[PDB]
């Protein structure tokens, strides 16, 4: 067989290339949030926590991955730390992505409550807690769910390790039942499915809010035409009562309020006329509503549509991040599933293991590109930093 060092050199070179790009791109994310007060919101606190996890992939996880690829002699608990530390960073990533999804869900479902439910101070506490939980989940093998008690004596003696030491190889020390049931099913797949469910609920909420606006609009316009071609007070009365309901629903910022005050007032004026049986004076009064609609209501309608469209576009941007996370991490998990559940199956070849590892690391490069391409405030701030400071 080809000398192992040849394939190792290609692996190490690619890992270091990923490390540099993971560090530089994610430092730029953090720098941008620092510089630009417009990026300093709770959602971006989770973005920075995720960027920190991706920097730590370049600074620590990749060097650990290079180290463990050599099968060097190590005390089994030191070996476990090096093997498992990336699981902490990946778990931290999952918690940040989950927090972002829920943050955007609260923002679209209860916008008025959002700013007092979701504060900076609560976000900082949630981020600290998520990082502690990530250490506990990812280093669970150090608490005794490990293969340190069943060492590979053949490998130990062939590598010439001293006593207490193992040839530090991931699949020799980390149990595959931990990797498949606990890490993959419980800690990764379940949160990814929850995130899918939350984004689905975001898109369903946006669409139902957009449909309700458009229906309120149409209720207004249709009742305006019912009133015109009407033939008695009871017709005009019914249509006006519908419009009034629709108008109070649409309402649920001074120039905004003035607009709906004019509209509802005009409706109520045309409502009192109708009740007195004055059909033509009611109908005339209702013709006033058209200029109020054109001048105030159509403006609020279009601002509300535009806001919802921006929230959908932002939610799409953030969901793409979750999909690339899944794309980058699932192959390694699926390989572990084959290793674990198919003992009759040939183990995935080494080159495929290392490709899946490298792909998982590439996840720590991509998010800065998604922010630059999809989010104007990031793109513009990256431009300022690159021009001014490079
Ligand atoms: C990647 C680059 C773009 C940026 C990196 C930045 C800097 C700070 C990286 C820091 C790297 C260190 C944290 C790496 C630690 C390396 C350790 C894990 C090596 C362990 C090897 C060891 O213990 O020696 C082997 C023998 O002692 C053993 O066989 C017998 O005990
Ligand atoms: C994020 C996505 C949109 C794009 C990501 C791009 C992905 C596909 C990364 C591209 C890199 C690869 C084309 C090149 C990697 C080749 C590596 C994995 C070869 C490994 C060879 C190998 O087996 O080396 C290790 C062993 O030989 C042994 O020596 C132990 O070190
Ligand atoms: C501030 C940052 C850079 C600190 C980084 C500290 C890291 C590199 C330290 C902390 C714990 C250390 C490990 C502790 C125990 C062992 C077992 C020994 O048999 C081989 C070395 C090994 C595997 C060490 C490698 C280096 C290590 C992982
Ligand atoms: C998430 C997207 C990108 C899909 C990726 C699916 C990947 C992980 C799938 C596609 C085909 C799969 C391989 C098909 C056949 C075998 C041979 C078996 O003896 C070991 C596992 C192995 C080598 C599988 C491992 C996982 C595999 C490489
Ligand atoms: C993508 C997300 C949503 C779903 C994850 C699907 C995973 C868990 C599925 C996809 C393909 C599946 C594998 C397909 C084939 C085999 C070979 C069989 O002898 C043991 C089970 C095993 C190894 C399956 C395990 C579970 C598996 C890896
Ligand atoms: N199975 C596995 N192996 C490794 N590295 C060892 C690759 C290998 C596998 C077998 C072998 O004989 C020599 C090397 N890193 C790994 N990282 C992960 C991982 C992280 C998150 C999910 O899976 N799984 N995983
Ligand atoms: C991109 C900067 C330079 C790239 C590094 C060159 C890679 C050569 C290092 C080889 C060291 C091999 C150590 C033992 C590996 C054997 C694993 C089975
Ligand atoms: C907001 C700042 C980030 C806070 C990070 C602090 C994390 C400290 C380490 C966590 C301790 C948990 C220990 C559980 C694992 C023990 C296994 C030996
Ligand atoms: C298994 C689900 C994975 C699906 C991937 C979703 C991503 C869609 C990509 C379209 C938008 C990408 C924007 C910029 C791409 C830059 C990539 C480096
Ligand atoms: C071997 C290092 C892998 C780095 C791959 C990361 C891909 C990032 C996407 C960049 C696309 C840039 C397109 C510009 C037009
Ligand atoms: C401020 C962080 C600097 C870290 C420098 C440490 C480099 C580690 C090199 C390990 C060499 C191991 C030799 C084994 C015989
Ligand atoms: C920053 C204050 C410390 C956070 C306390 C975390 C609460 C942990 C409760 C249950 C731990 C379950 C860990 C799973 C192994
Ligand atoms: C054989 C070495 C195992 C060392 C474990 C000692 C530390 C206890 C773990 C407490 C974790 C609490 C974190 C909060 C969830
Ligand atoms: C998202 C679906 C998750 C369910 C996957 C469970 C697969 C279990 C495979 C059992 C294989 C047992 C092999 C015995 C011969
Ligand atoms: C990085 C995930 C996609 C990898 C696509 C490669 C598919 C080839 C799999 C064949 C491996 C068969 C070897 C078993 C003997
Ligand atoms: C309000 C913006 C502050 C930016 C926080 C920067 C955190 C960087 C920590 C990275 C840790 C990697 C070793
Ligand atoms: C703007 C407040 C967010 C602070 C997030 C910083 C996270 C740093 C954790 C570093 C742990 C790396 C090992
Ligand atoms: C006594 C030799 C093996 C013990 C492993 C210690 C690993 C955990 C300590 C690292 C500290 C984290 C910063
Ligand atoms: C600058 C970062 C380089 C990565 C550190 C390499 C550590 C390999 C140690 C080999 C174990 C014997
Ligand atoms: C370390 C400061 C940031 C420098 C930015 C240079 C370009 C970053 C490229 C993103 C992969
Ligand atoms: C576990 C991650 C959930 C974080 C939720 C986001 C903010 C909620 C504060 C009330
Ligand atoms: C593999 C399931 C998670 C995918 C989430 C992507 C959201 C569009
Ligand atoms: C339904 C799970 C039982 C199969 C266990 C497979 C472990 C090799
Ligand atoms: C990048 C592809 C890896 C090499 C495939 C076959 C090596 C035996
Ligand atoms: C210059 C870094 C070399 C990688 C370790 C063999
Ligand atoms: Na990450």
């Amino acid at each position: 067989g080809a000398p192992p060092i040849m394939g190792s050199s290609v692996y190490i070179t690619v890992e270091l290339a990923i490390a540099v790009l993971a560090i530089l791109g994610n430092v730029l994310v953090c720098w941008a949030v620092w510089l630009n007060s417009n990026l300093q919101n709770v959602t971006n606190y989770f973005v920075v926590s995720l960027a920190a996890a991706d920097i730590a992939v370049g600074v620590l996880a990749i060097p650990f991955a290079i180290t463990i690829s050599t099968g060097f002699c190590a005390a089994c608990h030191g070996c476990l730390f090096i093997a498992c530390f990336v699981l902490v960073l990946t778990q931290s990533s999952i918690f940040s992505l989950l927090a972002i999804a829920i943050d955007r869900y609260i923002a679209i479902r209860i916008p008025l409550r959002y700013n007092g439910l979701v504060t900076g101070t609560r976000a900082k506490g949630i981020i600290a807690i998520c990082w502690v939980l990530s250490f506990a989940i990812g280093l669970t093998p150090m608490l005794g769910w490990n293969n340190c008690g069943q060492p590979k004596e053949g490998k130990n003696h062939s590598q010439g390790c001293g006593e207490g030491q193992v040839a530090c190889l991931f699949e020799d020390v980390v149990p595959m039942n931990y990797m498949v049931y606990f890490n993959f099913f419980a800690c990764v797949l379940v949160p990814l499915l929850l995130m899918l469910g939350v984004y689905l609920r975001i898109f369903l909420a946006a669409r139902r809010q957009l449909a309700d606006l458009e229906d309120n609009w149409e209720t207004l316009n249709d009742n305006l035409k019912v009133i015109e071609k009407a033939d008695n007070a009871a017709q005009v009365k019914d249509a006006l009562t519908k419009m009034r309901a629709a108008a109070l629903d649409a309402q649920k910022m001074k120039d905004f309020r003035h607009g709906f005050d004019i509209l509802v007032g005009q409706i109520d004026d045309a409502l009192k006329l109708a009740n007195e049986g004055k059909v033509k004076e009611a109908q005339a009064a209702a013709e006033q509503l058209k200029t109020t609609r054109n001048a105030y209501i159509q403006k609020y309608l279009e601002r509300a549509r535009s806001t919802l469209q921006k929230e959908v576009h932002a939610a799409k941007s953030l969901a793409i991040i979750v999909g690339l996370f899944a794309l980058c991490w699932l192959p390694l998990h699926i390989i572990n599933c084959f290793t674990f559940f198919c003992p009759d199956c040939s183990h995935a070849p080494l080159w495929l293991m290392y490709l899946a590892i490298v792909l998982s690391h590439t996840n720590s490069v991509v998010n800065p590109f998604i922010y630059a391409y999809r989010i104007r405030e990031f793109r513009q701030t990256f431009r300022k930093i690159i021009r001014s400071h490079v």
